[PDB]
């Protein structure tokens, strides 16, 4: 599914991302934005052979399990296209234990170098939540 801007932010907030960890929700949004393009179905390889997932672009290195990664962990314990599906339940609770992890939302490539500094709030702005 391609989720509209305020859909998907209505749908992160319902599932408890505002302020998860301190980051507001347009933080969130703003990945999603950049990471998928709200596109719940995106995948990218990358060059160590792992594989990125769903609208937030969760890796096969570290957070499930796509069974071509050797010796990846699968620290979300779930199948990665699990996190492909129009119901974003799944990518939402992984996300959590990624930005847990201590290096914040830091973790998302796309949110570190288009999303953070900038005026995160402008992805929300219209919506009604
Ligand atoms: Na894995």
């Amino acid at each position: 599914k391609v989720f509209g801007r305020c859909e998907l932010a209505a749908a992160m907030k319902r599932h408890g991302l505002d302020n998860y960890r301190g980051y507001s929700l347009g933080n969130w949004v703003c990945a999603a934005k950049f990471e998928s393009n709200f596109n719940t179905q995106a995948t990218n390889r990358n060059t160590d052979g792992s594989t990125d997932y769903g609208i937030l672009q969760i890796n096969s290195r570290w957070w499930c399990n796509d069974g071509r990664t050797p010796g990846s962990r699968n620290l979300c314990n779930i199948p990665c296209s699990a996190l492909l599906s129009s119901d974003i339940t799944a990518s939402v609770n992984c996300a959590k234990k990624i930005v847990s992890d201590g290096n914040g939302m830091n973790a998302w490539v796309a949110w570190r170098n288009r999303c953070k500094g900038t005026d995160v709030q402008a992805w929300i702005r219209g919506c009604r939540l």
